[PDB]
């Protein structure tokens, strides 16, 4: 048991679907798990394992903002024996072509967020997903008729952001999504020899301001999911 | 109603505490708040309303990290027109003299965070607490007969940072308490016109590696969250 | 004696007042102290000590910049066993609620200096004053009937400063006053353990051009020089 | 004609190899293509156009490092139509694991480089590459029996750092390549919206001190140059 | 006349000599000018107005900082028509070859300060001197029998610095004094066109603590002073 | 030998005249020097050594870019006992006053290059030139009837860079030409106790937008290497 997670070695999958929500995690196993089992309420982050077509699968929230979900990841990696990490999330578009309910694969991720620096000395770390995994959910995202952009996303510290202006230089250089996890995660997971991947599912477009409620983030981004969820049987093969 | 919380207009009190810790706010409403009703839940992220001593306060929790508590404490404002903020959390210990259970309060907050060099330029910010607040608290406190420092906190995005020499640089320079989310309210209060506050319990010593009992650990919360909520009885008057 | 100051142990009292024109110092001693001494003439910054209502004190001029000011602190605290350090300056304004004339007290000081950063493994460091000293004198200015507005102050390196879109950051963000020594003292208290306050008098609209004559100027200056040897003693008390 | 290269639009094919030595440009030029003709000859940075199993290919010495590749990229990408840019230089090793010869696909930069953040607002950009392009690689190589490894290169500015320190926090987070250009060309293609890759075969080894000689890396390199001109036909298909 | 400055234009020559210490402008102006008269005295900034060998020539002290001495050059250059401004000070060494006594002319001057990183947009400004003044001063030398060091020097915001690594970095890349104004005053000539050189003598080395005695102390300030004024007159030449 | 330079200690000079064009390193040579032969030839960078005026001289090209030339000069000082270097460029100018085909010579180097920082612990690095080196060429272009600028270069690592307020700054802060190498050569010459410089023709003038036509493009090129090697004349005395 660690200081964010009340459970045991074993209570966990070797690998960890993880939304910023909680209650999606909640959603994801009462609806894409079987025989799923709730193996952490701490500070209400709901972890739940059970199994998808025979595979033993754990997902968990992560909470919001890099800071969080780097606590989570990391507890896991170290001390639950974990090995892949796949996020969940939701994310803003600043493109046109993009639009909403759209599922975009982060390859990399950008941010403004100071942690990977003080990890590289000051220096770009670029931040990037496994290889594998995000071949793993492109391939899956073919089986499953669903489209998919492989790409960078952003992730921000602030949500609410006092330079517009960024949101500019963002598209210019093709960013697909903005959240606020992924460079976080993957960070993480460079420094602990461990596996990451973001997929996100667009929420809400930055520049024609359409969004979908809270309620919609929580229990309709299916095809996130079951993206997510494939491209973890294709990685074990 | 926002993204992150289904409330409106009213159901928030003018001040709210926040825990980072949504069971805390909880249990806050049940043991201190007359008449809680349940303004928010989304992403579990529980908030309430009541009454304490006739007076209208809510508890919410905000997250764990910068990047969280920013969202909710920035959209309490705007959106739900809240006056003061006060944070109740824990935060871990540097200096000897500083005691387990000890009660700090942040007249100022540093960090490693980038969120405030990204609002003034890159220039350095003092994130620091409204003054009045600041009074209110320490009165209160000293009405309940509860020493209370006053001080330097450090909000900090790795909570395992890779820079252990950096435990010694804020003893050097007298750090209270070690928390990761003090100087991002304080940096939102500036940006949106509002009041802040964080109170924090040391839960842990770094240097001795002592650690909370169940027991005599929500026994101290209590004399915090009574500070809390008595202090603001004060700046009303 | 120092490099600085020719002067030995004992010399100065335990609480030094600080203008940052020795010519200033040299008039607090002769018109508020009683026996007031010379105990510095080195490079010009006059220094002195002598008594108010029977208190030991001393007045220095501590230059202009934050780098001079640092010198002398740092020489006040570690080669003549001061123990309290209070500057007493003019500002500027920037919000259009704080008005010429006003006293404003930094509980906190913003600053575009680098020697903090050098400090405190270039992370941001929230430049503090003691809460004590801060209390003492928004207390010993209500007793003489005086407002005074308790925030951040913003210590700059120049005076004459390339980058005018600066100021609205400032404003952005509630900065009280603008001044150039504030955080370079509050760092030096820091780094060496001891307690800094730094109150100031608005002489002057940044935008609106708009000054104070100089009757004004110093009526004011005479104001701020009772408040902060009247803080003193409650301090004392 | 652009200011570094004496060609008129057509001469370069939609696709482009570059490596940092025009010399090696040659050798590819003359073992691995058809009709090969010179295109460029201006400073030495020889660039040629000629055919690869039909497919009508160009390839062109970049120069050595960001700065370099950087206008020889940006040049091609907005004066000369190109698509597709894949860098097949050489790198250093820090991972034990990784040997001499050994190749390597960059499907992320990192940098001590200032340019992406130049570009970038200092935020961090993630400089990552082509998903297609990196699994065309990819898939061509596992088609000709050759390893290959795909992870983040480091765009070095300096080839002799001051900071031998850094090659450790470089293997820390799984740098599979140290060379000079990928995080810039990646910058490049990013900003003017072109596709590009890096593979990179180790010509030598930071720890154990293995090296290859100018003339291997010059005319021994093929597996690179083959899983390179494969992968330009899989993608067009 | 200026807040820093009592004086109106005529009273300053177009060349201003500058140590950080009024007093030594006093001395200055006694035994090395004819029929010298105090132009300022404003906050105890000692400045003169004399003539050397019929040439008319101020001087007058910058006070102690790079942002003391910004202020005193600027209304120099712009209030009171200077064209050109020498300052002379001490500097502590730090390469072992470097001796006591010995004159260093400032070609260029490093800096820990931001001042110029704000000027120039956050990059790199070469803060440089005049190179006839560089030359005047070098050939004032050798007709005066004094050997001359020409480099850079390295401007500290703080005497008293918490670094002590930062002297290994200078001595590596040849540092031949440290003082705490010369980055400052150049950077003030690039930004309102003037020009400007320092003269330092090597007081004390850093890293043995040696000090000058008392006796060559003004022994060599003399020469110093002399190389500044006959350099002076080399340039009207 | 080295993996950039196929020659040993003594085929070159111990002076190295070096532009960015090879084909001007062999242009040079084969019309300046006589007894001249190739010694390097590697990456196509060649390099030549003969006498001019029985005085044993090299040169050879350096590449674009700081890290370019960083490796060639960095090898030449400490693997080939290189004492002066000599780089010969073209620069574009941003100040009205100063007219193309004029020789600027930069005694310091401005630049947006991250190298020095990295080298000087985040602070600034004044990159300069040896003195006695830039008297030389001062001096030697009297002798051939040219005026030379001495002043700031500004060393930039894109040659089309996304900032266009930049050419405004250093216009405001007195940068006589834009180029590419300077300040990074400066930085290893001072990093291996050697001795550079950098000398420069106006080939464009970014304000007026004129270019040089071949017929004086060259003849401008001529002049500036007439002054250099005299220059180095001068320097043995």
């Amino acid at each position: 048991a660690t200081p964010h997670i009340n459970a045991e070695m074993g209570d966990f999958a070797d690998v960890v679907l993880m939304p910023g929500d909680p209650l999606r995690a909640k959603y994801i196993a009462e609806t894409f798990l079987e025989d799923a089992r709730e193996v952490n309420n701490v500070r209400g982050m709901l972890g739940f394992t059970g199994t998808y077509k025979g595979r033993k699968i754990s997902v968990m929230g992560h909470g919001m903002g890099i800071p969080s979900c780097s606590i989570y990841t990391k507890e896991l990696i170290t001390d639950f024996g974990v090995k892949k990490i796949i996020r969940v999330g939701s994310c803003g578009a600043v493109l046109p072509h993009v639009k909403l309910r759209d599922v975009v694969i982060g390859m990399g991720a950008c941010t403004d967020s100071k942690v990977n620096r003080i990890r590289f000395k000051d220096h770009d770390f670029a931040a990037i997903a496994d290889f594998d995994m995000v071949r793993n959910a492109v391939d899956a995202a073919k089986a499953l008729g669903i489209d998919a952009r492989v790409g960078n996303l952003f992730s921000a510290d602030l949500f609410y952001s006092p330079d517009g202006e960024m949101f500019d230089v963002m598209e210019k250089y093709g960013i697909l999504g903005v959240e606020m996890e992924a460079a976080g995660i993957y960070g993480v997971a460079a420094e602990f020899g461990a596996k990451a991947l973001t997929i996100c599912t667009v929420s809400d477009h930055i520049r024609t301001h359409e969004q979908t409620t809270a309620a919609e983030r929580q229990t309709t981004f299916n095809d996130m999911i079951k993206i997510a969820l494939e491209s973890v049987l294709l990685g074990d093969k």
